[PDB]
């Protein structure tokens, strides 16, 4: 008793789906040539500026199967929550949505654009329905909003579980 | 020149739509009896904790027309941005969506629940499509996320407009 110091390395996995790696090379003039690496740096700076004890891991892929593999690799292993932008797969991938459903951890969906405001085929998100919450239309800023939420959620889950939940 | 001290009273209007006033009296056991007034207090505390120079005004109504009147009253007058939860009107009110479209200021939509994860009739948001961005499924926390975003947006709009934009 009293032998386990606190508190948190929170470990959050950020999964980016198809085409996002081309940000700032084709577009966005919409955010003035911000790149995907730059969004990731922005998230790291958010952590630093808040003096938060958070470890971020970043992963981008154009493959549905690589997204599912990555979600599965997190289930047994260390990552406490996932921030995901499945991009265009959000509207079609029942398989990714099911993988999220049974990930056993909080998952937050982010989109750069307001997918509710575009073509009819972009309005549906199977994956969004599986996630706890969805953020859309804030550009890179949306990712910092997702991080703010995830830190709150993971900090409160600990409080409950331990100290309270249990003092072995 | 140099005769106008800076910087910000940001004035943000928070508009809550139908049934939300009954939070914590019928539900949410979903958030343990949090009331609508309590959400508003949470937002005020967010401002205080960040030492932000932000003024919040709160308004709840069960009337579509009162929401439109309130949006209009902001156009000519002082409020720099709107955070809105139109609730069940989101799925049906073209009129509120049009009022948002021409509000001439940033408008962010928030829902407590993940409306993408419920009945088919709740998935559509006319109002969400009109807003710059949408946040759903974070409970009260979503409102603090909306505030974080709005402060960023309004701070950057000033930088541009003034100093840069213009030094009369
Ligand atoms: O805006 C972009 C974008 C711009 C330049 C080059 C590549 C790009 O890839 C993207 C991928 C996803 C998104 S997204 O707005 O984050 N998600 C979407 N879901 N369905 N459609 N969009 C925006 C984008
Ligand atoms: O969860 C509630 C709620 C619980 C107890 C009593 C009244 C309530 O009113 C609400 C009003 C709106 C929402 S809402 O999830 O923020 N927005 C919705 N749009 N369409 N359906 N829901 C949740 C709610």
């Amino acid at each position: 008793a009293g032998l386990v110091p606190r508190g948190s390395h929170m470990k959050i996995l950020v999964i980016q789906g198809p085409n996002l790696n081309m940000l700032g090379h084709r577009d966005p003039r919409l955010y003035g040539m911000v790149t995907l690496d730059q969004i990731h740096e922005i998230m790291q700076t958010f952590v630093k500026q808040g003096n938060l004890d958070v470890e971020l891991e970043f992963f981008q892929t154009n493959f549905e199967g690589e997204i599912i593999d990555k979600i599965q690799e997190s289930v047994g292993s260390e990552y406490e929550g996932i921030i995901i932008n499945p991009g265009a797969f959000s509207h079609t991938s029942i398989a990714i949505a099911d993988a999220i459903m049974l990930a056993g951890k909080p998952v937050i969906e982010v989109h750069l654009t307001n997918i509710q405001a575009r073509e009819e085929f972009r309005k549906n998100s199977y994956t969004g329905a599986a996630c706890g919450g969805v953020i859309m239309g804030f550009g890179p800023l949306g990712y910092n909003m997702a991080l703010m939420a995830m830190v709150n959620i993971l900090a409160e889950m600990k409080a409950f579980q331990e100290a309270q939940k249990n003092n072995p």
